[PDB]
């Protein structure tokens, strides 16, 4: 099982969840009592944006983030599958601009 540390601080947040390789980060968080932001749940907006600061994901369904944003670690948590243990900063839409 992958271990996913979810951090913000503002928003209050520092909690670790587990996530299977076939489960999206957002869904796993919700199953374990963590309320993360979302709207479309379809990879077509930035509501659920996070930043991957350690580890790897496959978020290839994402259709909203550009190459610079991807290079900076931004992810859409509603369509991200972990491929390793990860540290993800939550509520990162506000950090895009
Ligand atoms: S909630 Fe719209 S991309 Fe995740």
């Amino acid at each position: 099982m992958y271990k996913i540390q979810l951090v913000n601080q503002k928003e209050g947040i520092d909690v670790t969840i587990q996530c299977a390789g076939d489960q999206y980060i957002l869904d796993a968080a919700e199953e374990q009592g963590v309320d993360l932001p979302y709207s479309c749940r379809a990879g077509a907006c930035s509501t659920c944006a996070g930043k991957l600061v350690k580890g790897s994901v496959n978020q290839s369904d994402q259709s909203f983030l550009d190459e610079d944003q991807i290079s900076k670690g931004f992810i859409l948590t509603c369509v991200a599958y972990p491929t390793s243990d990860c540290v993800i900063q939550t509520h990162q839409e506000e950090a895009l601009y």
